[PDB]
């Protein structure tokens, strides 16, 4: 049972901090429960700023769940970091919104895998 | 069969829009039907410039076959979007070449899956 | 036996040019002779500077390993490019570490192959 994603992650489907699983067609992602900690198989770059409308790129492989609720049931997942030895998460930075090109940061048919307890 | 580049793609030699297919050293590329949309397992990283001469780094996992000519029987790729439930390719932002170091976009043994049709 | 890492690479680990090769957990890796040269499955997002206040981004998919001494023993990796052609490696570009937010360049599972003779 290898998780694949389905549908694609844009950049302009993201929050400040997380995006809404729904948008990569995934079942076992949507029912996943709260906590649920995910390592990707492709790189997941998240354009930030540290100050003066600049963009900077920073590069992820782990989401960990938020579960949903009514209008949203299938919920979010933040991007950031898992320590496999602390077995910890840690979110990321925010993601900068300004002029860049639309991009898919994940594509259709990444792998992604849980890693934690 | 599944279609492996056999040669590097470097970024010194991308156009503004556009690598020519030969540099990637695979037949099966070089001789895809025009219009033929491929998805990489490995990320295509573009750097481009909105302004002032600052480089911004833009993901793309999708590139299109461009039929050759005469001068360039191998043809070429753009790379761009592939909306995979519209079945539609866009083309991706234009490639800004200034002071970067040299690098391998794409390495030997990136393997590349037709998605269109 | 194919080679994976066994612990992350962090951006905060890197040196100027290098890191310890004991970081990324792997006893083949550590063990690897002065000289060799691996293709990495994943991209390996090294940031630098032009020099006038900004980070920008580049990718490396190749790393050569140099020989240690008595306070790192099993040596180090640099970063850089692998002319499967020519048979060379070019050491990329110097590591600029400035504000970034921690991340993982580079995690467990990361598959490593050889490449030079
Ligand atoms: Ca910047
Ligand atoms: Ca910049």
């Amino acid at each position: 049972a290898p998780i694949m994603t389905q549908g694609s992650l844009y950049n302009d489907s993201l929050s400040t901090n997380d995006f809404k699983s729904i948008l990569l067609g995934s079942t076992p992602l949507d029912i996943a429960p709260d906590g649920a900690v995910f390592q990707l198989d492709r790189p997941l770059s998240i354009d930030y700023s540290l100050g003066t409308g600049d963009v900077d790129r920073a590069v992820y492989w782990h989401l960990k769940k938020f579960a949903g609720n009514a209008g949203t049931p299938a919920g979010w997942f933040r991007w950031g970091i898992w320590d496999n030895f602390n077995k910890t998460f840690t979110d990321g930075v925010a993601y900068y919104s300004d002029e860049q090109p639309r991009q898919i940061l994940l594509p259709v048919g990444t792998v992604c895998t849980r890693v934690d307890s």
